[PDB]
């Protein structure tokens, strides 16, 4: 019985809550607050241990970005902070690989980073890697077969179709097909052995388009879209389908969770977060 948890996001300003779904009995979950509310965070999962990274308190007193890790504990719903990052990184992505957690991009104010550091639980401690290609806040990160792909965002002048590929056994980047679409905020993860990119913005509009790259192929296809166009929307895959939670459609912040089962190639509306949000963070566990 793993859970799908989303940490922080905003509605009005930066939010605090954890809160968990169980897909097979549709119940909700309410978990410890987060220490300090935050907004563009990533979340992700290393040795059953939730871990918050990044992001943003976006508050009325003020904004201030996030270099902050905070590891949250199922068996006592206590977070406890980690090291921070050698930089605040709001709109960050993130991938695990061998248990090492790997900070990619993000902003501190104006600073649109092209850095990448990696954590090790085992000594929390981060370290600088090599940099992208391409500087990427609101990018999505996906770990396939054992490397690391940063999938759009927006580099201070352009929005990005562009994505990348880093080799952590060379410490390399290399630049990969682009989409077919530019997309700074959309949700990236990996399913049966594809990387899918959900929504985003465009430079005008949110989408609802989905698009997968097959890395033999090296080419992108559209899917389904979702039943909802959304931009900063949280994801995660559990058993062997897509989900993707809350966003800003545009109008509205967004409750909505969907599914995506890669069999039919279709999209369902699965349950609703307690109150809508964007820029959440999620991982299961
Ligand atoms: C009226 C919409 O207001 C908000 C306010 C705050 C958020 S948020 O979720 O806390 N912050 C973020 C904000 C933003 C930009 C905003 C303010 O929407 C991100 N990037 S983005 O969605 O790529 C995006 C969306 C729309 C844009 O144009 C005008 C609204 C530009 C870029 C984000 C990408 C990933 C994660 C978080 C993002 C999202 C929307």
């Amino acid at each position: 019985g793993r859970l799908i948890y989303t940490a922080g996001g905003y509605f009005r300003q930066s939010l605090s809550y954890l809160e968990a779904y169980n897909p097979s009995n549709g119940s909700w979950l309410r978990l410890a607050d987060l220490q300090v509310p935050r907004s563009g965070l990533a979340g992700c999962v290393v040795g059953g241990l939730l871990y918050a990274v990044g992001g943003r308190n976006n508050s009325p007193d003020g904004n201030t970005d996030s270099s902050a890790l905070d590891c949250y504990n199922p068996m006592t719903n206590q977070w406890s902070p980690c090291a921070s990052m050698s930089v605040p990184r709001n709109r960050i992505g993130v991938g695990v690989i061998d248990g090492h957690i790997y900070a990619v991009g993000g902003s501190h104010g104006c600073i649109h980073h092209s850095s990448v550091e990696r954590y090790e639980p085992e000594r929390d401690e981060w370290h600088l890697v090599a940099p992208m290609l391409t500087r990427r806040i609101g990018v999505g990160v996906a770990v396939l077969n054992r490397l690391l792909y940063a999938v759009g965002g927006f580099d201070g002048t352009n929005r990005l179709n562009s994505a990348e590929c880093y080799y952590p056994e060379r410490n390399e980047w290399r630049m990969i097909t682009p989409m077919n679409t530019i997309r700074s905020g959309a949700g990236v993860c990996v399913l049966h052995n594809c990387i899918y990119a959900a929504g985003g913005y465009d430079g005008q509009d949110q989408l609802n388009s989905v698009e997968r790259y097959d890395v033999e192929t090296e080419t992108w296809t559209f899917v389904a879209p979702m039943r909802h166009h959304r931009s900063a929307l949280g994801i995660t895959v559990h058993q062997g389908k897509i989900y993707v939670l809350g966003g800003y459609d545009g109008h509205t912040f967004l409750d909505s969770v969907e599914c995506y089962d890669p069999d039919s190639d279709t999209w369902s509306e699965v349950t609703r977060m307690t109150s809508g949000r964007s820029g959440v963070g999620v991982a299961v566990t």
